[PDB]
C-alpha cells in the first residue's frame, strides 16, 4: 500500500539535508552546500559536521545523540529491511556523519562539546545555513560542568555505532567503542544535568533527569562488551517498577528496559515493556484522534507515536506481544504515510506537507535572497525536504500546513529517528510474510 523503500530513501535524505559542515563530493541535496565551517572548540578544536537539530542551525548534542542511538538500534534490529530496500549502506553513511561529529566533540577524556550555536541568536535569523555570519559559540560539559545525561546518551550512540560498524569498518567501530567507554565513565563520575551546565540548552532540550541515561548507556555498553560491570550499572540506575510515559530524547526508560529484555536476556524488565505497549495500544492510556493517530500531546505527536511504533516493532521482533505490536505499529506509521487522507512525510505520498518549519528548504535556489520574507511567504517551501516527518495534526486530525505553525509544522532529527526504524521493520515483515 505504501512504498517503504521510497520512504526509507527519503527519510535518509532528510537527515542528509540536515548536515552541517563540509559536505562530501557525493552530496545528494543540491540546495545544500558547505556551512558552519568555523564551528570550533575554545582551543580551536575542529567541531565541523553533525546535524542541525530541526529547522534551525543549532547543533544540540542531546537529541542529536539520541536520534543516532535510536537509528543505530533500528539498523541493528531491522538490517534485513534496510538491506531489502537498498538503503543499508546509505543508512550507515547517514549515522557515520553524527558519530564522526561526536568523536570530534570529545576533545579529551573528560570534556565533551554539547552545543554549537546560540539558540537565541540562531532562531532570530531566517536564511540559509550557508549564509550565516553570526557568532556560533560552542559549550562543553566537563568535571566543572557535568552532564551525565548528555555524556551517557552519547556513549550509548557510540556503543550502538560500534555494534553497527564492527563487521564492516573495525577501525572506526573500535574508536567509537573506546570513546563510548571513556564518555560513560565521565558521565558516571561527574554527575549533573547537562542543560544546567550548558544553560543555553534549557529553553529547548532541558533534561528532566539523567538516571535513565545512565541505565541506557550501561545497557548499550553491556551489549557491546558483555562485561558484567555494565549490566550491574544498568540495574543500579534502571527501574523495574516504573513504566515509561513515552520513548523520546528525554526519557530512555522503556528503551533500556526493552534492550535489556531482548539483547541481554533479562526478565525483570519485561512487565514494564508490556505495560508501555498496552498503554499505547488501542484501549490503553493514550488517546487516539478520530482518524486513528495515537496522540500523546500537541508537541510532536507524530514523533511520540512513531517512537512508540519503533519500540513496538523491536518488541515484536523478539516475540513480545508480536501480533498486537505489529498491528499497532503499522497503524501508526500508515497514519503518517497518508491513511487519514494526506501524507505527513514531506516529499512523499499524497498531498504531503508543503511548509515545513525549516530554513534551508524555505529558501529559493542560490543566488536568490533568503531572509524573513521566505519565512512569511504563503506558498510552499521552494525546496522539497524529502523524508521529513512533521510534528503532526492536532487531537482532531486538523493540520493547516503553515510554516509559522512552529508546533504542527516542526521537523527535527528526533522526529524521524524512531519513524525510520519502524519503516525498516515494516519492510522486513514483508520479507517474512
Ligand atoms: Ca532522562
Ligand atoms: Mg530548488
Amino acid at each position: 500500500q505504501y512504498n517503504y523503500d521510497e520512504v526509507l530513501e527519503k527519510s535518509i535524505l532528510f537527515y542528509e539535508a540536515e548536515r552541517s559542515g563540509r559536505l562530501p563530493a557525493n552530496n545528494r541535496i543540491p540546495y545544500r552546500g558547505d556551512s558552519a565551517l568555523g564551528d570550533q572548540g575554545n582551543q580551536g578544536q575542529d567541531l565541523t559536521g553533525g546535524w542541525y537539530d530541526a529547522g534551525d542551525h543549532v547543533k544540540f548534542g542531546f537529541p542529536m545523540a539520541f536520534a543516532t542511538t535510536t537509528l543505530a538500534w533500528g539498523i541493528l534490529e531491522f538490517r534485513d529491511g534496510y538491506e531489502a530496500a537498498g538503503q543499508y549502506n546509505l543508512a550507515l553513511d547517514s549515522i557515520r556523519w553524527t558519530l564522526n561529529y561526536f568523536l570530534k566533540a570529545h576533545v579529551s577524556d573528560n570534556e565533551f562539546y554539547g552545543q554549537v550555536g546560540d539558540a537565541n541568536t540562531d532562531h532570530a535569523y531566517w536564511g540559509r545555513p550557508e549564509d550565516m555570519t553570526m557568532e556560533r559559540p560552542a559549550w562543553s560539559i566537563s568535571p566543572s560542568a557535568p552532564g551525565s545525561d548528555l555524556a551517557a546518551e552519547t556513549a550509548a550512540a557510540l556503543a550502538a555505532g560500534y555494534l553497527v560498524f564492527r563487521d564492516s569498518d573495525a577501525a572506526f567501530a573500535n574508536n567509537l567503542l573506546a570513546h563510548s567507554r571513556t564518555l560513560y565513565d565521565f558521565a558516571l563520575n561527574n554527575r549533573g544535568i547537562y542543560s544546567q551546565s550548558i544553560s543555553n540548552a534549557a529553553g529547548f532540550y532541558a533534561s528532566s533527569a539523567y538516571e535513565d541515561e545512565l541505565a541506557w548507556g550501561a545497557a548499550w555498553l553491556y551489549r557491546a562488551t558483555e562485561e558484567q560491570e555494565y549490566l550491574d550499572r544498568a540495574y543500579e540506575f534502571g527501574t523495574t517498577t516504573n513504566t515509561a510515559w513515552a520513548y523520546d530524547w528525554n526519557e530512555k526508560i522503556v528503551g533500556y528496559q526493552l534492550l535489556l529484555t531482548t539483547s541481554a536476556g533479562q526478565t525483570d524488565f519485561l512487565p514494564r515493556v508490556e505495560n508501555f505497549l498496552r498503554n499505547w495500544f488501542p484501549g490503553g492510556s493514550v488517546q487516539y484522534t478520530p482518524l486513528g493517530l495515537a496522540w500523546l500531546a500537541q508537541w510532536g505527536p507524530n514523533r511520540y507515536a512513531a517512537n512508540a511504533a519503533f519500540i513496538a516493532l523491536v518488541s515484536a521482533k523478539y516475540n513480545i506481544l508480536a501480533s498486537e505490536s505489529e498491528q499497532f505499529a503499522r497503524s501508526q506509521i500508515h497514519y503518517m504515510l497518508g491513511d487519514a487522507g494526506r501524507s505527513y512525510v514531506v516529499g512523499f505520498g499524497n498531498n504531503p506537507p508543503q511548509q515545513p518549519h525549516h530554513r534551508s528548504s524555505s529558501c529559493p535556489d542560490q543566488p536568490a535572497e533568503c531572509d524573513w520574507d521566505e519565512f512569511n511567504q504563503p506558498g510552499p517551501n521552494y525546496q522539497i525536504l524529502y523524508g521529513a516527518l512533521v510534528g503532526g495534526p492536532d487531537q482532531n486530525d486538523q493540520f493547516e500546513d503553515l510554516r509559522s505553525d512552529y508546533i504542527r509544522n516542526e521537523v527535527a532529527n528526533d522526529y524521524n529517528a524512531g519513524f525510520q526504524g519502524a519503516v525498516a521493520a515494516l519492510r522486513a515483515i514483508q520479507l517474512r510474510d
